[PDB]
């Protein structure tokens, strides 16, 4: 697999979108059972899960957003933990959506068996709320290991949902698949692919290349961390990106502000607080 020697080019995102997303993950590290709890735009419709075993998922209508699906990024595993764990190891797609993908496609472990345990619920409420808000947009957001884990959703529901993705937002992004998989999400969502890097985090640094892992193409780093300057950094592996400034190994800017959202995490605002910062 190659690393893209692409020069950097200003931020074309929406921050608007992006500090909308952030609150909407933000917000499945709390407690979310209030009824019509409204962040930013969005109004919360419905929650799974909670932190221990399964990541919480809330699901929200979101007039800019759509259907928005959001995905806890709690550690259910670490991953700075002994790699040669079987959380790390590549393996094949799952039964349920193997046919959609392309021959020698590996996903890791620990993140497609936690996505494996939340798809069909994931699903089937996606598609209620659809039906019920008159709603084709499905946005598909995460955080930390939450971001690995809607990553493999967001391209779930590319392949396998009518009406496919509308967008991805992902927050702190570990690495998730093979070179197929990456070569495969940038096919298949691409254009929809939104991966935000904020300040010295380590997390899209693991786990490590040596392990046949690599990104999709693209990312949006925010240098320094929690201001609102930015590049994106083109294609898979930019070698202009993340590694030319020393990585720390703590969570205090992969927890930090997002286009004037935090992300706090379990330690963070509840309720999430979209554009505070
Ligand atoms: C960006 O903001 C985050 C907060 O969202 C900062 O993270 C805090 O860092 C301090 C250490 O300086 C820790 O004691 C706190 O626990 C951290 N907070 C959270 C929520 O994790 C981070 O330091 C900021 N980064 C920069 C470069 O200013």
């Amino acid at each position: 697999c190659g690393s893209s020697t692409d020069p950097p080019v200003p931020n074309p995102y929406n921050t608007k979108e992006i500090s909308l997303a952030a609150g909407l993950v933000q917000q499945t590290y709390c407690d979310s059972t209030e009824n019509g709890l409204k962040i930013g735009d969005s109004e919360l419709l419905y929650t799974m899960g909670e932190g221990y075993a399964r990541q919480r998922v809330n699901i929200y209508h979101s007039p800019s957003l759509g259907i928005a699906v959001a995905i806890e990024g709690t550690n259910l595993f670490s991953l700075n933990s002994d790699l040669h764990d079987a959380k790390f190891w590549q393996e094949d797609p799952n039964e349920r959506y193997i046919q959609y993908y392309p021959k020698g496609t590996k996903l890791m472990h620990g993140f497609q068996q936690a996505y494996n345990d939340l798809m069909d619920d994931i699903f089937t409420a996606v598609k209620k709320y659809k039906k019920e808000k008159n709603e084709k947009r499905v946005t598909v957001i995460g955080h930390s290991l939450g971001a690995a884990v809607a990553l493999l959703c967001a391209m779930d529901i590319e392949l396998r949902m009518d009406g496919g993705l509308y967008k991805t937002y992902l927050f702190g992004l570990p690495r998730l698949g093979n070179c197929t998989f990456a070569s495969f999400v940038d096919q298949k969502i691409g254009d929809k692919f939104h991966s935000i890097i904020n300040g010295r985090d380590w997390v899209p640094t693991v786990p490590p290349r040596a392990l046949g892992y690599q990104h999709p193409s693209d990312y949006v780093w925010i240098y320094p961390g929690n201001s609102t300057s930015a590049k994106l950094y083109p294609g898979q592996e930019n070698v202009h990106g993340i590694l030319t400034v020393a990585r720390e190994f703590n969570n205090d800017d992969h927890q930090g502000i997002y286009f004037h959202t935090q992300i706090g995490a379990v330690r963070g605002e509840c309720p999430a607080q979209v554009g505070a910062h």
